[PDB]
């Protein structure tokens, strides 16, 4: 994994959102609170 609780609490590079599953991206499945985004989230 890349970030979040699945990767030692790491933040994503380049201000990307960390999804609920520990992967870095920029779309709703990664960034939305409705999808349990972990960090660098949108709204």
């Amino acid at each position: 994994e890349q970030c979040g609780r699945q990767a030692g609490g790491k933040l994503c590079p380049n201000n990307l959102c960390c999804s609920q599953w520990g992967w870095c991206g920029s779309t709703d499945e990664y960034c939305s609170p409705d999808h349990n985004c972990q960090s660098n989230c949108k709204d």
